[PDB]
C-alpha cells in the first residue's frame, strides 16, 4: 500500500541536482534583463479568439521585525496600511488586494470597533481582499524545523478560520532567501492546491525561462506516483518590486509605480520617472506596458498573465490608493477597448490568477513539466550567494530549537486533561506558540535584523519559555498527584525545570543546585518527562550540594548513579590560560532515566554521610604544563595531572575513542575487533574580503578557503566515569567537549567569538571516507537530500543550510553529524564534513540591513557524531535524489531536538505523590513520532477535541531484526472516544471519518493528522 521512497527513481522533467549537474551558471548581461537575454515574441500569436488575460495583483510586503521590532513597524505602517485598504478597497469595489501576514492582521483586526470588523468581513467574503497562505508568517525555509513552519501555518490559519471564515489554498512566498520542497510537503497536505515563489537563483530563473518551466507540479524527491505534487509558480525576474514585476525591462517597469515620483521621497534609479496617465499619453504609455506583459507572457505557456504590483510596506498612504488605482484603471480602460492589443487587464487576486491558469490546463491549452529538488543556495547576482543567514546570529537559532520541543512537550502535557479557565493554560500556550511562530519570520531565526529587532525576538521567546515551564510544571504536579489529594494553586510553582543544555554551560550559570542536609532537607523528588511515543532511557544530570547522593525510583529500587565535579571553564586573563575552575560548593549527579511513552516518571535524590552504594565517583585528568592544584570541596576524588599527551576512552560497550594531545578526537573504534577509523576534529576560519564584496548578515564572501585556528598549548580536561567520560579542552573562542555515554559522542562547543571581528569560525570534520563530491544535508528537519559539491560555483555556494544534520557516505561507512541548532555546512573536500559555529562582521552586505553583525554572545552548541558501517545497508541506488538515515543517527537526532524533560520537586514535600504517567501507553514503532498532540477545545465544550500530528520517517534497512512493536491507535489515546477524523495538518478540515474511531498509522515520510472527538 506504502510507496518505497528508496528504491524507485521517480521520473521527472526538472530534477534539480541533475539539473545542477548540467548547467553552465555563467554571469553575462542579457542586455535590460540583466541575468537572461532580449525577450522576442510573434505580435500575432494573440488575437480575437485568443487573447492575452492579464491579472494585476496588488500586495504590501510588511515584514515582522526587521529593521524595526514587529509593534514599531505596526504602530509606525502597517495600521495604517491595513487601515486605509479597509477604506479604499469598501469604496471601490474592483479594486483588489492580497495579504500575508496574519500576525500583522490579528494584531490590526482585535484593535477595531465592531463596525470596522462587519466591514473587514464583507470585503474578504466578497473577494476583494483576499489572504494568501495565511501563515502568522511568511517563514525562512532554510533554518526553520518542519514542525515550526506547520506551527505557525496552523497559528495564522485557525485566526483566519475563526475570525474570518475563510482557508488560503494559494500560497505566497516571495521573499524567503531560496526555497525548501518542504512547503509543498506541508501546503499540501493541507488543504493547498497552489504556490508561488520568487528567490532562486539567477541562472536557474534563465535555465527554466528558456524552457518555459516557470510553473510546474512540484514533488516530493522521493515521490514516484506523484500524490505529493503541488502546482508551482516561479516569478521569472530579480526583485518583487513594481519595476522587476511589469517585464524584462525594469527601466521601463519603474515608469509604472506610481508612487516614485516624488512627493513620496522615491524615485527611479533607472531615470526616467513614472508619469500621470492621461488621455493625451494613455495610448502611448499602454503601447509600452502592453509591450512589457507580452515579453512576460512569453516565458509561460498560458494565455493568463499574473502581474504582482507592490513592494516593501506598500499601500500606507490613502494618496498612495489613489495614485496606483486611478492610473491603472485609465490603462485598463484604454487597454481592453482597442481590440488590436488582443488583451484583457484588470486587477485580481492570487486565487483568480491559479483559477485561470488550470481552466487554460483544462481547456487543453498547456500541460506543465514535473519538477522535485530545493532552491539552495540562492545569490540573486554574480558570486552573492546567500549562506551567511545560515548562521548569523547562532544564539537564537538554537534558542528556536529549544522552544520547538519546549512548546511541544507544554502542548502535550497540558492536552491530557481539561483545564479551568482560571488555569489560564491556553492563554500562556497561545502566547508561546505566538511567539515561536513570529520568528519563523525570514529576518528572525535567519539571524538578518537589527540588533534591537534581535533583542524583541529574544525577550519574546525568554517569555514563551517561561510560559512552558509554567503550563508543563502545572501539568506534571497534576498528572502525578493522586486525584483526591491534588489540591492547585494555578499560580504556584510546583517544579521548575532544570536543562543542562540551555542556556548552557557558561552562557547563564541558570541551574538551581538540589540543596540536601542531614539537619535540613534528606531528600528531593525529581520527574522527567519523555515526549515522544516510544519506551525511552536516557542519562539525566542535576546539581546537588553533596556528593554523598543516592537515586532510587518510586519502589525505592535503588538506581546507580556516578557523580562528577562542576567545571566551569575561565579566560583567565591574570596567566593568559583557559582554564577548568572545580566547584568547590556543588557536584553533578548523573543517572538513566527511564521512561513510558508520552509519559512521566519519579526518582529520588537522597543525601547520606558517607559513600552510597550505588553512586560512583569520576576521575579527573588535567594535562597542561605547569599546573597548579585543583580543590573539589568534599568530591571524595583528587583530580590528577599531566602533561599533554594522546589518550583514548571508552564507556560500556560503546566506541572506544581516540584523542590528540590537544584535546580533539583522532579517531574512533567501533567494537574490540575492528579498526582505529580516522575522525579528526579541527577548528579553522574564514576571513572577509579587503576589496570587492564583504560579508554581512545575508552574504557568506570568505577570503579564501578557512586556515586553522592557532592553538597553542590548550588545558585539557579528562574525566571517566562507569556511565559517562568526556574530554574538554579550552580553544581560543571555544570550549570543545566530546561526551561519551556508551553509544555515539555528543560534542559540545561553547562558542564565543569575542572581539575577534571579520572571522567565522568553521569546525570541520577529516576523515578517509571516499565520498568524493557528494554529501547530503536535511532541510527542515524532515528528508535528507543529495549534494554535489560543484568545483565551477564558488565555494560560498557549496554552503547549504544544516537545519539538523549531515552526512558523507561511501560503499563500506558513512559518518553522520546530527546538530541541536541550524548552522550552515558543506562538505568541501572528500572524506570532509564541516559546519559553521559563529561569524562576526564588521561590514554591512548592502541588501539594506545596514550593519554588520557585532553583537555576538555566548552560545552552547550540541551535536551528536555517528560513524557506521553501511555496507549492508539497502540504500537508495546512484541516480536516486535523497538520503536516509539510520536507526542509530535517527534516535541521536530525536536526543537532540526532544531530550526529556526534568522538574525539579519546588517544596519540602509531595504529598500524594504517584511514580509513574503513561505506563500503559503504546510503544510504536521507533520511526514514527507524535510531532503535535494538542486539545482544541476549551473546558466549556460538550465534545471534546484532540488533534494529533503523526510523522513517520524512513529509516534505512541494514539488517537488524529490531522487530515487535504495539500498534498505536491516536484516536484510544483518551478515554470515552466518539468519533475520530483524519483532518488536514492544520486540524482545519474533516477528510475521512475512521472506522471503529481507529487511526491508521502513516507509511514512511508520510504524516497524517488525526482527531478524536470525546464526550464530556
Ligand atoms: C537590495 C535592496 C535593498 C532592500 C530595500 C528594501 C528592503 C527590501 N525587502 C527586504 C530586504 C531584505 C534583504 O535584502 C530582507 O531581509 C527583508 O525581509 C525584505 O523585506
Ligand atoms: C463561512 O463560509 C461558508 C462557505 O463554506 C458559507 O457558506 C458560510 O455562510 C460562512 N459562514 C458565515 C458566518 O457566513
Ligand atoms: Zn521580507
Amino acid at each position: 500500500q506504502c510507496q518505497d521512497v528508496v528504491q524507485d527513481v521517480p521520473n521527472v522533467d526538472v530534477q534539480m541536482l541533475e539539473l545542477y549537474d548540467r548547467m553552465s551558471f555563467k554571469d553575462i548581461d542579457g542586455g535590460v534583463w540583466k541575468q537572461g537575454w532580449n525577450i522576442k515574441y510573434d505580435p500575432l500569436k494573440y488575437n480575437a479568439h485568443h487573447k492575452l488575460k492579464v491579472f494585476v495583483v496588488p500586495h504590501s510586503h510588511n515584514d515582522p521585525g526587521w529593521i524595526q521590532t514587529f509593534e514599531e513597524y505596526y504602530q509606525h505602517d502597517t495600521k495604517h496600511i491595513l487601515s486605509n485598504a479597509l477604506r479604499h478597497l469598501h469604496d471601490n469595489p474592483e479594486m483588489k488586494f492580497i495579504w500575508a501576514e496574519i500576525s500583522y492582521f490579528a494584531r490590526f483586526y482585535h484593535d477595531l470597533g465592531e463596525n470596522k470588523k462587519l466591514q473587514m468581513k464583507s470585503i474578504v467574503k466578497n473577494g476583494q481582499l483576499e489572504f494568501v497562505t495565511g501563515g502568522w508568517v511568511m517563514p525562512d525555509e532554510a533554518n526553520s524545523h518542519w514542525r515550526n513552519v506547520l506551527l505557525q501555518l496552523t497559528e495564522g490559519q485557525t485566526w483566519l478560520k475563526q475570525f474570518m471564515n475563510v482557508t488560503p489554498t494559494a500560497s505566497w512566498a516571495i521573499d524567503p532567501f531560496g526555497h525548501s520542497p518542504t512547503m509543498p510537503y506541508i501546503l499540501q497536505k493541507s488543504g493547498f492546491k497552489n504556490m508561488l515563489i520568487q528567490r532562486t537563483h539567477y541562472s536557474v530563473k534563465k535555465e527554466l525561462a528558456q524552457q518555459r518551466q516557470l510553473e510546474f507540479l512540484w514533488r516530493q524527491i522521493w515521490d514516484n506516483k506523484g500524490d505529493t505534487a503541488l502546482f508551482t509558480h516561479m516569478m521569472p525576474f530579480y526583485s518583487y518590486d513594481i519595476p522587476h514585476t511589469c517585464g524584462p525591462d525594469p527601466k521601463v517597469c519603474c515608469q509604472f509605480d506610481f508612487k516614485r515620483m516624488g512627493s513620496f521621497g522615491l524615485s527611479c534609479p533607472w531615470k526616467v520617472p513614472p508619469r500621470t496617465i492621461s488621455d493625451q499619453n494613455v495610448a502611448a504609455r499602454s503601447d509600452l506596458l502592453v509591450d512589457q506583459w507580452k515579453k512576460k507572457a512569453e516565458l509561460y505557456r498560458t494565455n493568463v498573465l499574473l502581474i504582482p504590483l507592490g513592494d516593501d510596506f506598500r499601500f500606507k498612504q490613502n494618496t498612495e490608493w489613489d495614485v496606483q488605482r486611478v492610473n491603472y484603471e485609465r490603462l485598463f480602460e484604454h487597454i481592453n477597448s482597442q481590440a488590436h492589443f488582443n488583451v484583457q487587464a484588470q486587477f485580481g487576486t492570487l486565487q483568480e490568477y491559479f483559477d485561470a491558469v488550470h481552466q487554460a490546463e483544462r481547456a487543453g491549452q498547456a500541460e506543465f513539466p514535473t519538477l522535485s529538488g530545493d532552491f539552495f543556495t540562492y545569490a540573486d547576482r554574480s558570486d552573492n550567494y546567500w549562506s551567511g543567514y545560515y548562521t548569523s546570529r547562532p544564539y537564537h537559532k538554537r534558542m528556536d530549537r529549544v522552544l520547538m520541543h519546549y512548546v511541544r512537550a507544554a502542548e502535550m502535557l497540558s492536552a491530557w486533561h481539561s483545564w479551568d479557565g482560571m488555569a489560564r493554560i491556553e492563554e500562556r500556550l497561545e502566547q508561546a506558540r505566538r511567539e515561536l511562530s513570529l520568528f519563523q519570520h525570514h529576518d528572525g531565526i535567519t539571524g538578518t535584523a537589527k540588533t534591537h529587532v534581535v533583542v524583541d525576538y529574544e525577550q519574546r521567546m525568554q517569555e514563551a519559555l517561561k510560559a512552558c515551564q509554567m503550563v508543563m510544571q502545572q501539568s506534571v504536579y497534576r498528572l502525578l498527584t493522586k486525584p483526591s489529594i491534588y489540591s492547585p494553586d494555578f499560580s504556584f510553582s510546583y517544579f521548575t525545570l532544570d536543562d543542562s543544555r540551555w542556556p548552557g554551560s557558561g552562557v547563564e550559570d541558570s541551574r538551581t543546585t538540589i540543596i540536601l542536609g542531614e539537619d535540613i532537607l534528606p531528600s528531593k523528588h525529581v520527574v522527567m518527562h519523555n515526549t515522544l511515543p516510544h519506551w525511552r532511557e536516557q542519562l539525566v544530570d542535576f546539581y546537588v550540594s553533596s556528593p554523598f547522593v543516592s537515586v532510587t525510583d518510586l519502589a525505592n529500587n535503588p538506581v546507580e548513579a556516578q557523580v562528577s565535579p562542576v567545571w566551569s571553564w575561565h579566560h583567565d586573563t591574570l596567566t593568559k590560560t583557559i582554564h577548568p575552575q572545580g566547584s568547590t560548593t556543588k557536584y553533578r549527579i548523573i543517572f538513566k532515566a527511564r521512561v513510558p511513552p508520552m509519559g512521566l516518571a519519579t526518582y529520588v535524590l537522597t543525601i547520606s554521610d558517607s559513600k552510597p552504594e550505588h553512586t560512583s565517583y569520576a576521575s579527573n585528568l588535567l594535562l597542561r604544563k605547569n599546573p597548579t592544584s585543583l580543590p573539589l570541596g568534599q568530591y571524595p576524588e583528587d583530580v590528577k595531572f599531566g602533561d599533554p599527551r594522546e589518550i583514548s576512552l571508552r564507556v560500556g560497550n560503546g566506541p572506544t575513542l581516540a584523542f590528540s594531545e590537544q584535546g580533539l578526537l583522532k579517531s574512533i573504534q567501533l567494537t574490540q575487533d575492528s579498526p582505529h577509523v580516522p575522525v579528526h576534529f579541527k577548528f579553522l576560519k574564514y576571513g572577509v574580503r579587503s576589496h570587492g564584496d564583504r560579508s554581512g548578515a545575508y552574504l557568506f564572501l570568505p577570503n579564501g578557503p578557512a586556515s586553522p585556528v592557532e592553538l597553542g598549548q590548550p588545558v585539557v580536561l579528562v574525566t571517566k566515569g562507569k556511565l559517562e567520560s568526556s574530554v574538554s579542552v579550552g580553544l581560543p573562542s571555544v570550549v570543545h567537549q566530546t561526551i561519551m555515554r556508551g553509544g555515539a559522542p555528543e560534542i559540545r562547543n561553547l562558542v564565543d567569538i569575542g572581539s575577534l571581528d571579520n572571522t567565522e569560525i568553521v569546525m570541520r570534520l577529516e576523515t578517509h571516507i571516499d565520498s568524493g563530491d557528494i554529501f547530503y544535508t536535511d532541510l527542515n528537519g524532515l528528508q535528507f537530500i543529495k549534494r554535489r559539491r560543484l568545483d565551477k560555483l564558488p565555494l560560498q555556494a557549496n554552503y547549504y543550510p544544516i537545519p539538523s544534520g549531515m552526512f558523507i557516505e561511501d560503499a563500506n561507512t558513512r559518518l553522520t553529524l546530527l546538530t541541536g541548532q541550524p548552522l550552515g555546512g558543506s562538505s568541501l573536500a572528500s572524506g570532509e564534513l564541516e559546519i559553521m559555529q559563529d561569524r562576526r562582521l564588521a561590514s554591512d552586505d548592502e541588501r539594506g540591513l545596514g550593519q554588520g553583525v557585532l553583537d555576538n554572545k555566548p552560545v552552547l552548541h550540541i551535536y551528536r557524531l555517528v560513524l557506521e558501517k553501511v555496507n549492508n545497508c539497502v540504500r537508495p541506488s546512484k541516480l536516486h535524489p535523497a538520503g536516509y538515515l539510520t536507526s542509530a543517527a535517527h534516535k541521536a537526532s530525536q536526543s537532540l531536538l526532544d531530550p526529556l524533560d526534568k522538574f525539579i520537586f519546588a517544596e519540602n514535600e509531595w504529598i500524594g505523590a504517584q511514580g509513574q504517567f503513561g505506563g500503559d501507553h503504546p510503544s510504536a514503532r521507533e520511526d514514527l513520532d507524535v510531532s503535535v498532540m494538542r486539545r482544541l477545545t476549551k473546558s466549556s465544550a460538550k465534545t471534546q477535541r484532540v488533534g494529533y500530528v503523526l510523522h513517520r520517517t524512513n529509516l534505512m534497512q541494514c539488517g537488524t531484526p529490531e522487530e515487535h512493536t504495539q500498534k498505536l491507535d491516536v484516536c484510544h489515546l483518551l478515554p470515552n472516544v466518539a468519533r475520530c477524523e483524519r483532518t488536514t495538518l492544520t486540524f482545519l478540515q474533516n477528510l475521512e471519518h475512521l472506522d471503529g474511531m481507529v487511526a491508521p498509522e502513516v507509511c514512511p515520510m508520510e504524516t497524517a493528522a488525526y482527531v478524536s472527538s470525546h464526550s464530556s
